[PDB]
């Protein structure tokens, strides 16, 4: 997260860190046994770390559970990143409480101007890699579709939305992929891509979760 602030330990209880011997992506806990992340974060050998704040120190509240299966959306296209969503079932249910809790899925899509909270342990530099030890937060508004399409002509599908600042300086970045974009207490986006990080006129692009709610519910139901 570039231009963000330290969230404060366990202030984002649904945030998860996907770990394969190092933190590589974020994710959101939607129920005690399932996490939603981005399909481009897929890999085998994933350990889900819940209740985390400092990813390099065990401080208490952490729960490490291995993933039982990861279901990448069947229509995920790695060249366009259309349908960039993935579900991970945990080997055992997490214990929920106030430090580890699920986030609700939306009932409607959000409109441009809605302010959201994006969080993650991704890069905090737009020029260079500086990964933090504690969770960073950023408040960003969803942008209108014309500003999003004028920024990435021909690369935005109806399953994506832009959120951020066209003046640059504040944005999500590598390491934040798979993480949550929460607006009014609902998970509305998943950190997906962008050109560079916090660059002028190049906002972050997020998976539009309201378009996948029936899919998420049907898939969790049949698995
Ligand atoms: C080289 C590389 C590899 C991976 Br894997 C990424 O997810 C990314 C990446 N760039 C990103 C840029 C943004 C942004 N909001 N500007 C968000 C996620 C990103 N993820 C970059
Ligand atoms: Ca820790």
């Amino acid at each position: 997260i570039v231009g963000g602030y330290t969230c404060g330990a366990n202030t984002v209880p649904y945030q998860v860190s996907l770990n394969s011997g190092y933190h590589f992506c974020g994710g959101s806990l939607i129920n005690s046994q399932w996490v939603v992340s981005a399909a481009h974060c897929y890999k085998s050998g994933i350990q889900v770390r819940l209740g985390e704040d400092n990813i390099n120190v065990v401080e208490g509240n952490e729960q490490f559970i291995s993933a039982s299966k990861s279901i990448v959306h069947p229509s995920y296209n790695s060249n366009t990143l259309n349908n960039d969503i993935m579900l991970i079932k945990l080997k055992s249910a997490a214990s929920l409480n106030s430090r580890v809790a699920s986030i609700s899925l939306p009932t409607s899509c959000a409109s441009a101007g809605t302010q959201c909270l994006i969080s993650g342990w991704g890069n905090t530099k737009s020029s260079g890699t500086s990964y933090p030890d504690v969770l960073k937060c950023l408040k960003a508004p969803i942008l209108s579709d014309s500003s999003c399409k004028s920024a990435y002509p021909g690369q935005i599908t109806s399953n994506m939305f832009c959120a951020g600042y066209l003046e640059g300086g504040k944005d999500s970045c590598q390491g934040d992929s798979g993480g949550p974009v929460v607006c009014s207490g609902k998970l509305q986006g998943i950190v997906s891509w962008g050109s560079g990080c916090a660059q002028k006129n190049k906002p972050g692009v997020y998976t539009k979760v309201c378009n996948y709610v029936s899919w998420i519910k049907q898939t969790i139901a049949s698995n």
